[PDB]
């Protein structure tokens, strides 16, 4: 029950093996790292980016940068497999004009979590975010526009795609501590890809 959200279960199941290979290729150029929040805390989720712009912490805040601050080189180009999956998902959900220029890649080891937050660094909050889940299952939690709104929970499994549009694009959301387990393609972790329109164009 999330206004504006389109859940496409197992939409990415047939693409997962290529997606994971391309994650590894991206990570060999811009490695996974645990960023430090403006509050001074080290995140348990490891992240990297591909595309023209990448989400990062920097100067005690959040922003999109064309340079990876850990490598001092541009983020790797967005793989074609990523772009094609995102476009197919966005078109199926009713957002044919969506043109992402950034993809944040999250890696969750057992016990890793992501506390409640909103995604508000993008210039046009009318553009959706496309989320792709790979590997171990996670409990996704989301509330509302206010931090105190009631929480709902949704299990996200390998291959699930969610297009967060309309009101749901602005919900507070997070991930609960990942349960340990085995997945044949990721072994012991979960990956999440979130495609964003980050450029002011
Ligand atoms: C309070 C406490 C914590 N910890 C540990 C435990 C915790 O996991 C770790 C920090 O990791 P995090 O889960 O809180 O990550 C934060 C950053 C993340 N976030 C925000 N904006 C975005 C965004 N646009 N995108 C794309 C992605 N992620 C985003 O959401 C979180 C809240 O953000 P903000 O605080 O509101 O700035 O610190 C302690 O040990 N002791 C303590 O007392
Ligand atoms: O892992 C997920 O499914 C959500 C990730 C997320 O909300 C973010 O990185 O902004
Ligand atoms: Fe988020």
């Amino acid at each position: 029950l999330a206004a504006g959200a389109v859940i496409l279960r197992r939409f990415a199941f047939n693409a997962a093996e290529q997606l994971i290979r391309d994650i590894n290729d991206v990570a060999s150029q811009s490695p996974f790292r645990q960023m430090v929040t403006p509050g001074g805390y080290t995140m348990s989720v490891a992240m990297t980016n591909c595309g023209h712009l990448g989400w990062t912490t920097h100067r005690q805040g959040y922003l999109y940068s064309p340079i990876d601050p850990q490598t001092n080189k541009p983020w790797p180009a967005m793989p074609q497999s990523f772009h094609n999956l995102c476009q197919r998902a966005a078109t199926a959900a009713g957002y044919p004009d969506f043109q992402p220029d950034a993809c944040l890649i999250n890696r969750y080891a057992p016990g890793a979590k992501l506390s409640l937050h909103q995604d508000k660094d993008e210039p046009d909050l009318r553009a959706p975010i496309v989320s792709v889940s790979l590997g171990l299952p996670a409990i996704f939690q989301f509330g509302g526009l206010k931090r105190n709104d009631p929480l709902k929970r949704l299990l996200l499994e390998h291959g699930d795609v969610v297009v967060w549009g309309g009101e749901s694009r602005l919900f507070y959301h997070g991930i609960q501590p990942l349960k340990a387990g085995f997945h044949p393609l990721t072994i012991d972790c979960r990956y999440n890809l979130t495609f964003r329109q980050a450029g002011k164009k």
